[PDB]
């Protein structure tokens, strides 16, 4: 397993994220 952390906005905000494939 792998999993990435990432950020992304959404509605005007930043979030703090992962995607784990």
């Amino acid at each position: 397993r792998w999993c990435v952390y990432a950020y992304r906005r959404v509605r005007g905000v930043l979030v703090r994220y992962r995607r784990c494939w």
